[PDB]
């Protein structure tokens, strides 16, 4: 893992609204230009940077290939990733809803702004806050956007991103998420390696997401009953 | 390739857990009859084949019972293990009473049962919304009657698990649906339901599924750590 080896993307290279992905990509950890990517391949990938677990890896890696247009062939792209309603959707952190320009991939300062002003303030990224700004977005889309869509899928895949960068852009000695490193993940879709991060030394598990994933529930004001 | 038909309810001598499904492994004899000798390499080819367990979680789970073990060095535990407090077993349980009153959270109460069954007094199926707030009911009794009541992360996610568990895996091979009526076999009998249809569930239950499933419990739970 040599992480002297980035570069921002370029023309002709595929992106996807992932900040974990694309800087896989401009890393080189995967295909620079964001193709032939295989599950065989990234999981492993995921498993050494993200300390993912085995079967997590295994299950986000076959959800991106279910995006790819042939998922027979078991090839996609960071293209791929972008297809509206198939993995990504609405309320998200630092991309607007697909409803409004058709450009749910593009990074936008103004949605990262607001995302970003729930830890105004504060050097770590609570548990809390980050509830409170990925609620928030469900908030706007569902206000703003006719097309919201945000069934039993999206609802996991929401809670689940959030949980995937508190745990994983955390610092070695603490365990705990710096917004400076977000902002650095997020904007220039670089690990901040050089800031000080390394992969994280707990485990990233479908149970500890379970978990992790029901306690921003339970701080979140969020309830499909009344 | 696994044999229903050898259940026998726990016999003298036979240790048994504060969990249904658990003590149903040992009557059916597909884990040592005796509750004793449980090894994770044992137990987790048995959770994937009865329950449709994915390795992963299988495994994460069955480690959890070995960490109930007084030394989990040994690589074996025992269902009398699983009985000790505040390890894995918890107050605000479904069928068992909380160990503050009787230092007894293992043997089943027909009394605790019977309230928990009450949230779906006419219904032939539970419902994700009934399921949640039968848990819930048994959490807000603990706190109301139990002076020591205790709920931290851990066990939070292990009882919001629990339900998810059942209401998973205790589901009929035509609809995926989850039958009062199998629920009470599960419980007072600590049988597997294959005699009445029950077979192991089509849909694998994994870290991610079960992610999900917990996710949407509490969405309709009126349960907040905020105010
Ligand atoms: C392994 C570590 C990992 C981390 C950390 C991670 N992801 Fe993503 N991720 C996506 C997609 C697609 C989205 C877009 C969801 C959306 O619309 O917000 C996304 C969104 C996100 C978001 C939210 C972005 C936003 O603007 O809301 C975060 C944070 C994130 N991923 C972090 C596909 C993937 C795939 C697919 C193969 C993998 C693997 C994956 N992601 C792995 C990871
Ligand atoms: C694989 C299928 C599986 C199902 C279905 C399952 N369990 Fe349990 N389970 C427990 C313990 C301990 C409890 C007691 C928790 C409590 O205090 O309610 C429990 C409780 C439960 C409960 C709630 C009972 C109540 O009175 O609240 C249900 C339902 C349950 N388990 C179902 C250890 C385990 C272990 C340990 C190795 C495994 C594996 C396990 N359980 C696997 C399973
Ligand atoms: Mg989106
Ligand atoms: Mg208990």
């Amino acid at each position: 893992l040599d992480f002297s080896k980035w570069k921002t993307r370029q023309p002709g290279e595929f992106r996807a609204p992932c900040p974990a992905m694309n800087s896989l990509a401009n890393h080189g950890f995967i295909p620079r230009d964001g193709r032939n990517i295989t599950v065989a391949m990234l999981v492993p990938v995921l498993q050494e940077v993200f300390h993912l677990s085995p079967e997590l890896a295994q299950t986000i890696s076959t959800l991106g290939l279910f995006t790819a247009q042939d998922p027979s062939k078991g090839v996609f792209t960071l293209d791929d990733l972008n297809r509206h309603n198939l993995f990504e959707h609405d309320a998200s952190l630092s991309r607007e809803d697909y409803y409004f320009h058709k450009d749910a991939s593009t990074f936008r300062p103004e949605v990262f702004k607001k995302f970003m002003s729930h830890f105004k303030g504060k050097e770590y990224v609570t548990l809390e806050d980050a509830a409170s700004a990925r609620y928030a977005m469900v908030q706007e889309s569902r206000k703003k956007n006719p097309t919201f869509t945000y069934t039993v899928q999206q609802r996991i895949t929401s809670y689940g991103e959030t949980i995937k960068y508190f745990r994983t852009i955390v610092e070695p000695a603490t365990g705990k998420c710096p917004v400076a490193w977000i902002k650095i993940l997020f904007e220039q879709e670089r690990l901040p390696y050089n800031e000080g991060w390394r992969p994280p030394k707990a485990e990233l598990s479908g149970f500890s997401m379970a978990s992790d994933v029901l306690e921003l529930a339970l701080v979140t004001p969020e309830k499909l009953i009344d």
